[PDB]
């Protein structure tokens, strides 16, 4: 899966119908899987650098592969 | 959903229905979401701003959507 | 539900049973809600104040409201 | 349960069949209880001191009690 | 099992399937229980020494023991 973007994660968001989706570089992508949640938290309050891998890499995108750095 | 309160956590609440109350500003919101419970005690715990976005905003109102800044 | 004790927690205990034993102030109080566990750990390694409240506020009694402030 | 062994955690492991070991003292006891395992990383991370109580005090003993400081 | 890497940990990996990829010394191995996931990030963001025991110690090589130090 191609790489989408790779940054410090500007923030977090709990949607309504519980996925998550997370803004990083200039996307906001969103994952369903509930795992995700708490990890990619840890990452934004760690100031870790993620590459999320996607091929619906757009604004509002779904993605389910992280790489933590 | 219109914003509703956005600030940093005053104090969080575990309720006897097993529901989690959160006070940010001045007002005092729940949510029935257990996958927000130690999301939002992490962002008190590491003086994170959140917005809390909800229809029901006014004190005891529930809300299930919120923004981890 | 009345305020028993509020304080430090000075320590936690698993128990055989699967319940989790908190101690404030003078009381040693136990909660059989699982997902209270990590949040007064968390409160514990954080130094977070608690308030407790329980009608059964004696040693040994249970409970299942909590404020972590 | 009468104590076993009280201490800074030295390392934890996790087992092939899922248990979780950890090394306090002179004793390396495991557990089964899944919700046990990252209470006791987080006490392994922050320096705590933990008493671990179990009739098998011995070496590859199992527990369920544990109180953490 | 033998030991198959031990040092700190350069990255991790969601992975697609839900498996967890760790990249330790020279080698990227994962592991499909899902209890280790966080256990690795805290590892990581702590600045863990890990030694991971398998008999697949190549790339690509799954493991289920870890010891965290």
């Amino acid at each position: 899966t191609p790489d989408c973007v790779t940054g410090k994660v500007e923030y977090t968001k709990y949607n309504d119908d519980d996925t998550f989706t997370v803004k990083v570089g200039d996307k906001e992508l969103f994952t369903n899987r509930a795992n995700l949640q708490s990890l990619l938290l840890s990452a934004q309050i760690t100031g870790m650098t993620v590459t999320i891998k996607t091929n619906a890499c757009h604004n509002g995108g779904g993605f389910s592969e992280v790489i933590f750095r």
